[PDB]
């Protein structure tokens, strides 16, 4: 057997070393954030960009007999952003809040939406600072809601208690 | 773990054929004697040249998503040449004889080279159309040994009395 398809990795995670076997092996074409360790003839690292890449080995033996494999790696995002967490929250009717910052963090290297609903009447989101402000108009409690989607679609889902008083 | 360095096998053997393992894979590059069989996903046939072949698959899964793998095949010669069998021999001192052809064949497409020894006296060896001919001097038993060798140096050692009476 000849092992043929996608090697697949995670974006933003250290990858399991891949063991070259059958010596020198000569690697070329990695995506960065890899490399390859002689001593282990592995290749390890984190990988940062997602996509495809095809990578070398020329191999030379003993007696410096040339021998080459090449293969694809597939760097993918199959994990969801995180979201630091909020606590509950509390602030008096018709008073303006201090704005509530939801700061994201996802394993691509990319940006993050963000999208909120269940919030109290009054209150708005800008999508662009990513903060939630404005001036309640009802007294009562609500369970703010934020669905977080990276660039390829993984989501996460966070929610905090506002009471307004 | 990737697989690398050759995939050795024999020149004028059907090989154990190579399946491919992760689809639809399209392959090239293969030497005169293989091809690949779709329905194992095998690399077959028999070999015929001596050499280096470096084989590209290029693999489509079922979203018609691409991925490249290559490797190289090693045709080797580590088998001796055949000899056609020869029986005991006899005939009479002073008689011309009638020439005695050493027919070879060899796994690989190639020439063989027999060294011929233990000859009775007044017989020679003719390394162009390798054949024993002359005329026996002494009465006697002999025994005939050849070394035939192919382009590899791979070696057999054949044998046969020769009686003159
Ligand atoms: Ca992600
Ligand atoms: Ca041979």
């Amino acid at each position: 057997t000849v092992t043929v398809g996608n090697q697949t990795i995670e974006v933003g995670k250290t990858m399991n070393p891949i063991v070259l076997t059958t010596v020198t092996n000569t690697v070329t074409g990695l995506p960065s954030g890899l490399s390859y360790d002689s001593a282990t003839n592995s290749i390890i690292g984190t990988p940062t960009k997602i996509g495809q890449s095809t990578v070398t080995v020329v191999s030379t033996d003993q007696a410096n007999n040339k021998s080459t494999t090449t293969f694809t790696i597939n760097v993918v995002d199959t994990t969801a952003p995180t979201v630091t967490p909020i606590g509950d929250q509390s602030s008096e009717v018709y008073s303006p809040i201090s704005p509530i910052k939801i700061a994201t963090q996802d394993n691509s290297g990319n940006a993050v939406t963000n999208t909120v609903t269940g919030l109290p009447s009054g209150l708005t989101f800008d999508s662009t600072n990513n903060t939630i402000s404005g001036t309640p108009t009802n007294i009562g409690t609500s369970t703010i809601s934020i669905v977080s989607t990276d660039a390829s679609g993984n989501k996460t889902t966070t929610t905090f208690k506002y009471e307004v008083t």
